């Protein structure tokens, strides 16, 4: 997917990722219509051990190709390098959510929670255990179009999800497809919590304890009770009594039709 600076117009700066600047801008290939992308910059890529790391995000990408996960597109391997992929114009799922509050619909709410749930189905079906499910690694396309992005996992270099994490990851380091879904569930609740984070005021060490004591987030105000009950088997502490994707993505298409005729 090597492409060219030739062919590249960096523009404003979007956020700082990992390892640099992320900046929006467009692709355009003569005879073919110019497409808005995102640049992620790497300013310490001299080194060969941190491009290894930040190209790594790349070499993970090229192997997917749904609907509702940020695309690459490209790479410019020489220096400085950069990786050019998908943009998705609104941002941050987190933000727009905080944002559109009071704005968004409730079937929306569901809709984004159902299409995150297609693309991990895809995800599970190639045996790819992505480790970070959170509203924080989501990305807006549109109104009705969210996409899973960070497969870098820029939060588990060197910053610990304690709190979206499944115990047995925590405890041992074990992430599975299952705990995946453990997370899935956390991110829904986020989802339904309009981009407010999960046991914020809580001391990590004290939410561990908490889970282990049954307790689990709340029901979202104005979440439908099928909907948290679904949260609910997500967050079983024995992870083989969690349901898998292909289940909880049938289940969210039910609700989301229910929600939408109601
Ligand atoms: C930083 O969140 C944004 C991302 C995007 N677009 C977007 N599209 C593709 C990618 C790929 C990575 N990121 C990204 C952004 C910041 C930090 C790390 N990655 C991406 N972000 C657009 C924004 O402007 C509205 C935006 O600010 C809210």
């Amino acid at each position: 997917y090597e492409i060219q600076r030739e062919r590249i117009e960096l523009g404003r700066c979007i956020g700082e990722g990992q390892f640099g600047d992320v900046h929006q801008g467009i692709y355009m290939s003569p005879e073919n219509p110019a497409l808005a992308v995102a640049i992620k910059t790497c300013k310490n890529c001299t080194s060969d051990s941190v491009r290894e790391k930040f190209l790594q995000e790349a070499l993970t990408m090229r192997q997917f190709d749904h609907p509702h996960i940020v695309k690459l597109i490209g790479v410019i391997t020489e220096n400085p390098v950069w990786i050019i992929m998908e943009l998705c114009t609104l941002g941050e799922l987190r933000s727009f959510l905080q944002v559109r509050k009071y704005s968004l619909d409730l079937a929306s709410l569901i809709l984004y929670a159902y299409q995150l749930s297609t693309a991990l189905a895809y995800l599970e079906s190639k045996r790819f255990v992505h480790r970070d499910i959170a509203a924080r690694n989501v990305l807006v396309s549109s109104n009705d179009c969210v996409k899973l992005g960070d497969f870098g996992l820029s939060r588990y270099m060197e910053k610990l999800p304690i709190k979206w994490m499944a115990p047995e990851s925590i405890n041992f380091r074990r992430f599975t497809s299952a705990s995946d879904v453990w997370m899935f569930g956390v991110c829904m609740w986020e989802i339904l919590m309009h981009g407010v984070k999960p046991f914020q005021g809580v001391k990590n060490n004290d939410v561990i304890g908490r889970i282990e004591n049954g307790e689990r987030l709340p029901m979202p105000p104005n979440c439908p009770p099928t909907l948290y009950s679904l949260m609910t088997k997500c967050w079983a502490y024995d992870p083989s009594r969690r349901p898998r994707f292909t289940e909880l993505k049938a289940q969210l298409s039910t609700i989301l039709e229910e929600e939408k005729a109601q």
